[PDB]
């Protein structure tokens, strides 16, 4: 099935022009821990922003221009996306937000860390509706020694 | 000689205990470029910050505190932080506040990040006049997708 991986701010912002101006260990240790061993989908921002493959998974960009690196899988549409990751059982999207938005009506389950910071952003999280989303899990975290703000793990499954 | 090394925020707001708000990966490879090799002094909130022993580096807890950890050296005092140093050429302090006040007095000299972040916070870099350091390097940089906010290299010595 195909699953949406997500760092959400308030209001659902989920990118700005430059880096996010927050510091998370911890998600990013919840965000390797989901996608390990597992083929992660992403659109070309996101891959030109990572910098290098993810370890570990099989890497799919999708994008219309042709792929400049050789290490992953470039595709064209969401189509060839999904036939690329073969016969497993999940599927991860890592945004971004148009990717999100494509991906979005075919996927049955969100992992979504919601955190609190209030930014101005660029890009949001496409608009889900609570009604059609079942919550299965949910920790909250406060700012600590290693985690600049306060967030929350969640894991939604659809109706 | 003695050197203070910080991240400073707008009006020179330091972390206290909780991880900073913002990702400046440009500004860790400065941290640690300067530090490496070098023997660093740190109080406990530093060190829970860091989480592990600075690599190629001599760690040097300065706290009241119980040495917890092997790795490290563990220091009650200004003056058995410094003889632990040995003899060298530079010593770096890191930090957090109190650690900085105590050994500015000593500085000869300072290498600081001047971060465009409004953040509230109680600590602030102990007050330093300019009239007493001369600027010696400067070198700003725009925020971009890897750092979260600008932020300017400063190295000042001792007058
Ligand atoms: N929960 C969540 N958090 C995020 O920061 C996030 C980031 C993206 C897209 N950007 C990125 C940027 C860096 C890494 C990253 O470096 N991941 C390493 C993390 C280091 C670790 O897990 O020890 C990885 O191996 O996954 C991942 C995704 C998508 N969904 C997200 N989802
Ligand atoms: N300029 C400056 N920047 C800082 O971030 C800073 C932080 C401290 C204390 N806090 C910390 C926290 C983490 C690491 C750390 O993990 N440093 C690694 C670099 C890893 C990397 O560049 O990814 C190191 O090896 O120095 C150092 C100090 C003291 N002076 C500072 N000074
Ligand atoms: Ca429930
Ligand atoms: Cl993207
Ligand atoms: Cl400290």
């Amino acid at each position: 099935m195909i699953s949406l991986i997500a760092a959400l701010a308030v209001d659902r912002v989920i990118g700005m022009e430059n880096a996010m101006p927050w510091n998370l260990p911890a998600d990013l240790a919840w965000f390797k821990r989901n996608t390990l061993d597992k083929p992660v989908i992403m659109g070309r921002h996101t891959w030109e922003s990572i910098g290098r493959p993810l370890p570990g998974r099989k890497n799919i960009i999708l994008s219309s221009q042709p792929g400049t690196d050789d290490r992953v899988t470039w595709v064209k549409s969401v189509d060839e996306a999904i036939a690329a990751c073969g016969d497993v059982p999940e599927i991860m999207v890592i945004g971004g937000g148009r990717v999100y938005e494509q991906f979005l009506p075919k996927a049955q389950k969100l992992y979504l860390t919601h955190i609190d910071a209030e930014v101005e952003g660029d890009t949001h999280f496409p608009d889900y509706e609570p009604d059609d989303w079942e919550s299965v899990f949910s920790e909250f975290h406060d700012a600590d020694a290693q985690n600049s703000h306060s967030y929350c793990f969640e894991i939604l499954e659809r109706r």
